[PDB]
C-alpha cells in the first residue's frame, strides 16, 4: 500500500496567535511517519500572522489585490517553520508552483507549499496540488472537528455530516471549511478528501486508513 | 483620466482562427483610448485552447495541466494583439500584476494571456483591474451582455451582489467575486459593441453594467 | 547496450493541420518503449499553428524576431501536448535550456523541449542539446523520407542518399530538410544522425538499430 | 538634489506588533522627503523575525537557514511600509540592487528587505547605499545613536575608521566595512528623531554623524 | 533621429588584455551618440573567451558547453564598458531582447553579450538591431572592412545578399542571415575607424556599408 | 566513513596569471576520487583575472558594489573551468544559491560555486554553504601553508598555527588567510576547517583524515 498524499495544514492551527511549537514539532513528527510509506507533499495557512499584517495593509487602504500577496508572503515564512521541523525530510525551500512539488517527490523529499496567487486560499493550492500530483489522498486539518450542517463554533443545531459527495460540500460551502474555489477543484476532479481536527491528526497512520471523527468526500 | 483594463474574450478574438480585421480594429481603437487614458488588456484562450486542450483530455492528462496549455494558448494568442498593437504595446507578455504595472509607468500597453489553474482571465483581468485600481474594467465576450439565464432577458444595471447571484456561465465565479469584493465597476458587451470601444467606455453601449 | 538519444520531432508531423492525435499517440507509444532501455530526451516543432500565427503577425508588420518569439511559443503549447502523451513518463514541463533537460535525465524523465532562441529552428535546438547531453544519437523525424538530392515532394530527379559525412550534409542544405545552423552543429561534433519519416517512426526499436529507409549522417 | 537611503530598524517598524501610527508617519514624511530626494529604503525584521528564528532554533535548523527565515520576516515587514508608502512606492519588496536602481528611474519609492544569509539589512542599506552612490544613508535604530558603549557617552562625530573600532552592536560589521571602504556619510538616530525625517536630513538630529 | 545598435568585436576591446583607453575613448563617444540617437551595444569575447575556451577543450568539454563559457566571457567583457558607460548605462548585462528595450525605454545604454550556443555577438547585435527595428547596425571587427578574401579587395558598398555569398569569416553566417532577412542597415569598420564613431554613423569611414 | 565535505578552492591557486591547467586537472582528480566515498561540494575563487577586471573598473571610477558583481562574474568563468574538469561528475552549471547545490548533491554530482553577492568572499560562500548543507568538513586550499601568526610572505617570524579554535582565527584575522564574514561564520556554527596549500591538495584523501601539515580549525 503506497499512495501520495497532499496535507492542507490550516494556518489557524499552526498559527492560532503567535506559531503553536507543539503541534509544528507534533505534526512534523507524523508527516514523517507516513513519509516512511508513503509521497507526502504539504500546504500551509497563514493563521493570526497573516490576519494581523493583512489588517495592517487595510489600515493603509491598500488593494485587496496586495493583501492577498501579504497573506502569501506569511504563509511561506511559516511553511519554512514546518520546513525547519520536517529536518532532512522536507525540500530545503518553500515551493511555489506543482511542478517544483512534483520535483521535491522525485527525490524523495517533503515538498512543503505557502500560497500561490491572488484570488483563493492554500486550501486551493492544496486541491490543485493534489489534483497536478494524481494524489490519491487530500487531507484538510482545520480548526474544525469536519464538515458541518452550520457554523459548529456558532450554530447550536450545526451536525456533522460524516460523508458526503463533491456536490454536498459544493451546497454546503455555498450556502466554510473549505473555500468555494477549493471546492470546486475537489469537485472538478473527484479528489478524495478528509477534513480533521487536531484532535485526529495526533494519528495520521490511523486517518489515512479512514479511522477517524472527521468528513470524508469523495465521489 | 481612466485606468482602464479590457478584458477580450478568446472565442472574439479567435472564433475559429485569428480574426484578423477585428484584431486589426480592436487594436487600433486600443491604441486610441491609450491617448487618453491608461489601457492594460487580458486576453483569453478561444476555440484554439479548447482543441488543445481536449487532445490533453484524450490522453487523461489532469486537470491542471489542461489548466497550464490553455494558459499557454492564452499567450499566444496575447502575442497577436502585442503584434497588432505594435510600437504602442509590451512587447512580452505580462504574467504577473507588478510587472503590468511597470508597462503602465512606461505608457505602454500590457497585454496579458492567463497566470494560474483554476480560473480564466475574466479572473486576470478582474484581479488585474483590482491591482491596478482600474477605474472600468471592460468584459467582451461572446454574449451580447449579462441575461437572466442561457426566453430570457438582458438586465442593463445591477450590482455586484446580484451579479454573485446570477452566476450560481458569461463570467467565471472567482473574477464574480473579485469583482464584488473591491466594487469594480463592470461593463459586459459582445463583439458588436466591441466594435466601437471609444463610446463603450463612455456608457455608450448595450450591454450590461455592473456595479455597486 | 544503453544509448542517449535525442529526437527531433518535427512540427508538421506533429501538427500537420491540426494536432495529428493518432500520430503523437504512436510516437509516445514508440518513445515510452525506447525509454525503457535508452535515456531519451525529445524536442518538438510547430507546423501548420506555428505559421497561421507567425502569419498574422507578419500581416502587422512584426519583426522577424517577434514572430520566431510567436513560433517558440506555439513549439511549446505542442510540446505540451506531446508531454501529456508521455503521461507519468514525462517531465512535467516544457524544458526551455539545456542544463534543464539534463536534470530531467537524471530523474529518469522525458524531457520535451520546443524552440529556444530566436534565429534558428528547433532542429538547432535538437542538434544543440544532442551535443550537451553528449548523445549517442540524433534521430530526426520530419515529413520527407530521408536525404534526397533536390526537394522530393517537387523534383522528380529527387534522389535518396542512404548515407552522408557531415560535409555532405552541408553541401545540400546550402545549395532544406535540415536547417543550416543545425547542419553546422552536427558537423562540428559529428553528431550520428538519422533522418526518417513517418512510416519508419512507428518502430523506434528498428530505427535505433539501422533498420530503417532513411539517411545517415555520420563522420 | 539628494540620493538617500534609510535602514529602518525591524524593532523600530515591528516593536512588539506594527506600530501602526509610526508606519503611517514614517511612510508620510518619507513621501514628502521624496518630491524632494531621491528616496531608497530597506526595512529589518525586529522582534517577529527572532521569534521564528527561536521556532527554528528549536528543531536545531542551520544558521543558514535561520537568516533565510529572517530574511522572508524582513520582506513582510516591507510590505507594511510598501502598503503605507501607497502609490509612491514600488509595487514588490525589491530582492537586489538594480532593481533598487529602477526603481528610482521610475520615481518610485524601492523597499527591500534583507538579501543574503551572513549579514544584516544595515549591510543591505549600506551596500545599496554604495551601489546607488547615494549621498547620504540614514540608520534608524533602537539606540539613541551611537555610543562608546552599551555609563557610556555619545559621540556626536566620527570617522568611518573610528566606527569600525566601536564594531569589535548598534551597526553590523560588515555594513561599517561597507560604509568605510566607500566613506558613505552615514547618519545614526533613533526612533525619537526618526519622528521628523524631514530636519533629520538637514544634519538637525541628536544622533551620530559617520563621514570621512 | 536613429536607433542604432553597436557590435564590438572581443578582440577589439581585449587584445590581449583590456584595451583601457580605447575603452574609455570609445565609452566617451558611445556617450555622444546617445545624446542624439538611441544607442545599444554587444560586446564580444576576444582573446581571453578564447584562452578559457581552450582550457575546456583540454578537457574535452563538449562544444555546447564551450559555447557556454566563451558566453560568460563576453559578459565579463561587457561589464568593463558598463563601468566606462558611467550612469549612462543599464547597470546589468542584458541577457534578452526585450530586456534591452526596457533600457532604452529608460533612456540607458544597454550592453548586452552573448545569449545562446550556436552563434556570435554578431548574431546578438544583428537579432538586437532586428528587435529593436535599429536604423543601423554598426561592426567593428579586428578587420579593415569586407574583403572579397582573407591580394583580396575592399568593397565599398554591397547588398545582403552578396554579403550572403561571400560568408560561404568577419562576420558569423546566423548574423548574415538576420542581416539580409530583415535588411538592416549594417556598416563593417575596423578599429582605426572605430576611433571617430560620431563620424562614422554619418557615412563617413572607409569600411563597408551592406544595404539592400 | 562517509561525510559531506565542501571544498573553498582559492581563486589564485586556480588562476595565479592565466589559469592553471596542471592544478585544475589534478585537483579536478582528487575531487573526484573523494566524490566516491563522500558527497562533496565546491566553490572557487577568482584570481588574477578577477583583479584585472575588477581594476580597470576602478579605473573608471565604478562603485564597490560593481567591482563586486565583476569579481562575481570571473569567479564563475572560473567554476565553468573546474566543472570542465570534473567532466561527467560535475552538476553541468555554476551553482548560485545554496538549495541548488543541495540538489546537485541529491543527483550524487558535485555543485561547483563561484561568488554569490557583494561583500564577501568566496570564503564566506564555502562557509554559508557548510554551514547549509551542514557538512563534516570545509577544506580551504589557498596559496599559503595554513595560518600563521602573520603574513608569511611577508614577515620573518611568522610562525604556523597547527591548531585553533574559532575564537583563535578571528583574533588573527582581525589582527588574512580567511576573510572576516566567513571567520564569523565558522565560529558561530563551529565548523571543522583546515586550511592547507597546493602541496598537501595533492592528496585530498590523506587530508581528510587529518594527515597534513595545514591547520585545523574547530571548537
Ligand atoms: O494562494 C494563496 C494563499 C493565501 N492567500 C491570502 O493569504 C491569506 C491567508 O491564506 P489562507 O489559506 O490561510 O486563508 P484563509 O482565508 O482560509 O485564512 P483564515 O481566514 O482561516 O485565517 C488569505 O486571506 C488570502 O487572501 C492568497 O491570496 N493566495
Ligand atoms: O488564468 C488562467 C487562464 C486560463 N486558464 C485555462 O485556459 C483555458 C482558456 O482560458 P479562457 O479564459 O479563454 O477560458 P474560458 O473557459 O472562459 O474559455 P471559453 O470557454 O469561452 O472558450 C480555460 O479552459 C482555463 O482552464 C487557466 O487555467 N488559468
Ligand atoms: O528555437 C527556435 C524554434 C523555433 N523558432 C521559430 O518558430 C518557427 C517554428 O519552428 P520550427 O523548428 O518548426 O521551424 P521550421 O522552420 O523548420 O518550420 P516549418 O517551415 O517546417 O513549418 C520557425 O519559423 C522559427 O522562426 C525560433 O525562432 N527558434
Ligand atoms: O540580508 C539579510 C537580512 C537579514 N538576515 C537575518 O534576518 C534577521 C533579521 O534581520 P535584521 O536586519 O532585522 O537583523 P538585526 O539582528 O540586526 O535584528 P535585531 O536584532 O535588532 O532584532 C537577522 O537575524 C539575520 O540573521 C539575513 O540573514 N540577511
Ligand atoms: O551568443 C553567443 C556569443 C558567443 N558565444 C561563444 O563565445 C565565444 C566568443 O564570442 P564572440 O562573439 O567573441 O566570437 P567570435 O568567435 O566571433 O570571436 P573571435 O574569434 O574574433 O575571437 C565564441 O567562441 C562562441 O562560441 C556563443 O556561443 N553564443
Ligand atoms: O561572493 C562573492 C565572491 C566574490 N566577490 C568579489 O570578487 C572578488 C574575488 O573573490 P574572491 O573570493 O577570490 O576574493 P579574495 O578577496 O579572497 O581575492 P584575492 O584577493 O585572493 O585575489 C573579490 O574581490 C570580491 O570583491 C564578491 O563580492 N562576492
Amino acid at each position: 500500500s503506497h499512495m501520495r498524499i497532499v496535507f492542507d495544514i490550516g494556518g489557524s492551527v499552526l498559527v492560532p496567535e503567535n506559531p503553536d511549537i507543539d503541534f509544528i514539532k507534533e505534526i512534523a513528527y507524523q508527516l514523517t511517519k507516513v513519509s516512511e510509506d508513503h509521497e507526502v507533499a504539504v500546504v500551509v495557512g497563514g493563521g493570526k500572522l497573516a490576519r494581523k499584517y493583512i489588517e495592517v495593509a487595510e489600515k493603509f487602504n491598500s488593494s485587496e489585490t496586495f493583501k492577498d500577496f501579504i497573506g502569501i508572503q506569511i504563509t511561506r515564512a511559516n511553511a519554512m517553520l514546518l520546513i525547519a521541523a520536517l529536518r532532512e525530510k522536507a525540500y530545503p525551500v518553500v515551493v511555489e508552483d506543482f511542478w517544483e512539488a512534483w520535483k521535491a517527490v522525485q527525490l524523495k523529499k517533503i515538498p512543503v507549499m505557502g500560497g500561490t496567487h491572488p484570488g483563493h486560499t492554500t486550501d486551493a493550492v492544496a486541491a490543485l496540488l493534489a489534483e497536478f500530483l494524481k494524489a490519491d489522498l487530500l487531507v484538510v486539518i482545520t480548526n474544525v472537528d469536519g464538515v458541518y450542517t452550520a457554523d459548529p463554533k456558532k450554530d447550536p443545531t450545526a451536525k456533522k455530516i460524516k460523508k458526503m459527495k463533491p456536490e454536498e460540500l459544493l451546497e454546503i460551502v455555498g450556502k466554510s471549511v473549505i473555500d468555494p474555489l477549493a471546492a470546486k477543484i475537489i469537485a472538478r476532479t473527484g479528489i478524495k478528501t478528509i477534513v480533521i481536527g487536531k484532535e485526529d491528526a495526533k494519528d495520521l497512520f490511523r486517518v489515512i486508513k479512514g479511522d477517524h471523527n472527521g468528513t470524508t468526500i469523495e465521489p
